[PDB]
């Protein structure tokens, strides 16, 4: 079918992962500088991508610092964020509701794998409000391939699919739309797949959403069946690591 299940909301993992050694490279200012630089990139998606702040407590500490506004106020967010062995970055963006588009942003870099990424969270907020939302995800992608050229992977997923129905247990997934840092070419994928190739980066997949109704040729070929082609390459990643 067309359409997707009527779901009142779906959890979503939203996870860019950089190469650590170079990221480790960078000092407080040009983090604080590509950070900028993402959530201006942001802003044009979405009336609720446009105002980022720092967390607080009460409601009304957590929406005086408008980093987007004042811009002093992202150093001030790596200052209580910061710890001993990494740089880390958190935002929200002054939505509470998750079912209007709420969203926070997690920022790390440590020199290892597993903290040198951008998260974004809850992501199925952002499918609540977007009008087009596989272009506007694919937009996020490219902002942060472009600020972070050392992105080696992405993946947008429903949380459900990644925990319960991705094909490898050790290894990431490309998920519903992903980044992989190689050039792919469509002979290899399924119709339904879309490949954006992205010179001096790799390429960007998006596969279907899950519809109510799918035969068994179609729930393989979505993202199964791209991340076995990936996992064939050699391309799949390892989860530890
Ligand atoms: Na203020």
């Amino acid at each position: 079918h067309m359409m997707t299940d009527a779901k009142a909301f779906r959890r979503y993992i939203f996870e860019l992962y950089f190469d650590p050694a170079r990221l480790l490279e960078l000092d407080d200012d040009q983090h604080l500088q590509r950070i900028e630089r993402f959530l201006d990139a942001l802003a044009p998606l979405h009336p609720v991508l446009e105002n980022w702040y720092l967390c607080g407590d009460s409601l009304r500490d957590a929406l005086s610092h408008n980093v987007t506004e004042h811009r002093q106020d992202l150093a001030k967010a790596l200052s209580r964020d910061r710890r001993t062995r990494a740089v880390e970055l958190v935002l929200w963006n002054g939505e509470e509701d998750p079912l209007k588009g709420g969203l926070s942003l997690d920022y790390e870099a440590s020199g290892r794998a597993v903290s040198s990424r951008l998260q974004l969270e809850d992501a199925g907020s952002l499918l609540q409000v977007f009008d087009a939302p596989a272009s506007s995800f694919v937009a996020i992608f490219l902002a942060v391939l472009e600020i972070w050229p050392e992105t080696t992977w992405g993946m947008l997923a429903p949380h459900a699919y990644f925990v319960h129905q991705r094909t490898f247990p050790d290894r990431r997934s490309i998920g519903w739309i992903g980044f992989c840092p190689h050039p792919l070419r469509a002979t290899d994928f399924p119709a339904a797949t879309e490949l954006v190739d992205i010179p001096g980066r790799g390429t960007l997949l998006l596969n279907g959403r899950e519809p109510m109704d799918e035969t068994r040729r179609e729930h393989f070929e979505r993202v199964g069946e791209a991340d076995i082609k990936l996992m064939e390459l050699g391309y799949l990643p390892p989860l530890r690591g």
